[PDB]
C-alpha cells in the first residue's frame, strides 16, 4: 500500500482563507468529491483516487484547519466545517456530484446532501457518523479513551497537549501496522500544539447520548433523510469496524434504499489504510450506472 502523494497541490479561496485540494481526473463530467475527517486529510485517499482518475473527475478537499489548508483562529465547531466545505464547492462551480464520505467528512457529505438533493447523484460512505445512543454502543477497546477525551481539561491534554488524536487512535484503528514515513504525513499539520484544535473538538462534537444536541438533531435529520433517499449508495464496511459493526452494515444494507454493500475484511474506523483497493476498484465499477 502506497505511502507518497504525488499530486500537484491546488489552493482555492473560501471565506478568506486558502483550502488545499488534490483536483485530478477528466474535467468534463460529474466530480467525485472525497472528504476525510479527523485527524486525516485528502492523504487518507491517496491510494483510492488512482482508482477512479482515469473515469472520472477527483477532487479532495482539506478541511479548513487540516492537512495543508489554512488554519485560522476558530474554535472548529462542526458549523464551522460546514461553512467552509458549502464555500469550497460554490468556490470550485461545482453543480452535481457523487460523494465518497468518511466519518465527519460523512457527516459534512450527508447533510450537504440533505440540503442540496438534486445535486448528489451517487453516495459511498464507510465509517459514517449516526447518532451513538449510550457508551455502549462504542467499542469497548476505546471506550475510555474517548470518554476522557470528552472529560474537561483531560481530553485536551491528551488531544492537544499528547497528541493523542494522531499517536494513539490512528493506529489504534487501523488493522495493519501504519508505517512511520504514513505517521510522519499525518503528523506534519499538527507539528505545533496549538494546531490541533480541530482534532479536540471533532470527538466532542459526536453524537452520544444526546449531546452535544444541536449535532445530535442534524445528524438524525441527515439520517432520516438517507433512509428516504433513491440516491445510490455504496457501503464499505470491515470486522469489527468502530462506528459500523457489520451487524449494523447488513441491516443497513435493507434500510437504506439502493444501497450496495462491500466487506472490506478486517478493518476498525479508516478502512482506507486497510483495504484502499477494494474500495477504489468497487468505486469506479460503481460509478459508470449513476
Ligand atoms: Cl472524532
Amino acid at each position: 500500500i502506497g505511502t507518497g502523494f504525488p499530486f500537484d497541490p491546488h489552493y482555492v479561496e473560501v471565506l478568506g482563507e486558502r483550502m488545499h485540494y488534490v483536483d485530478v481526473g477528466p474535467r468534463d463530467g460529474t466530480p467525485v468529491l472525497f472528504l476525510h475527517g479527523n485527524p486525516t486529510s485528502s492523504y487518507l485517499w491517496r491510494n483510492i483516487i488512482p482508482h477512479v482518475a482515469p473515469s472520472h473527475r477527483c477532487i479532495a478537499p482539506d478541511l479548513i484547519g487540516m492537512g495543508k489548508s489554512d488554519k485560522p483562529d476558530l474554535d472548529y465547531f462542526f458549523d464551522d466545517h460546514v461553512r467552509y466545505l458549502d464555500a469550497f464547492i460554490e468556490a470550485l462551480g461545482l453543480e452535481e456530484v457523487v460523494l465518497v464520505i468518511h466519518d465527519w467528512g460523512s457527516a459534512l457529505g450527508f447533510h450537504w446532501a440533505k440540503r442540496n438533493p438534486e445535486r448528489v447523484k451517487g453516495i459511498a460512505c464507510m465509517e459514517f457518523i449516526r447518532p451513538i445512543p449510550t457508551w455502549d454502543e462504542w467499542p469497548e477497546f476505546a471506550r475510555e479513551l474517548f470518554q476522557a477525551f470528552r472529560t474537561a481539561d483531560v481530553g485536551r491534554e491528551l488531544i492537544i497537549d499528547q497528541n493523542a488524536f494522531i499517536e494513539q487512535v490512528l493506529p489504534k484503528f487501523v488493522v495493519r501496522p501504519l508505517t512511520e514515513v504514513e505517521m510522519d504525513h499525518y503528523r506534519e499539520p499538527f507539528l505545533k500544539p496549538v494546531d490541533r484544535e480541530p482534532l479536540w473538538r471533532f470527538p466532542n462534537e459526536l453524537p452520544i447520548a444526546g449531546e452535544p444536541a444541536n449535532i445530535v438533531a442534524l445528524v438524525e435529520a441527515y439520517m432520516n433523510w438517507l433512509h428516504q433517499s433513491p440516491v445510490p449508495k455504496l457501503l464499505f464496511w470491515g470486522t469489527p469496524g468502530v462506528l459500523i459493526p457489520p451487524a449494523e452494515a447488513a441491516r443497513l444494507a435493507e434500510s437504506l434504499p439502493n444501497c450496495k454493500t462491500v466487506d472490506i475484511g478486517p478493518g476498525l474506523h479508516y478502512l482506507q489504510e486497510d483495504n484502499p483497493d477494494l474500495i477504489g476498484s468497487e468505486i469506479a465499477r460503481w460509478l459508470p450506472a449513476l
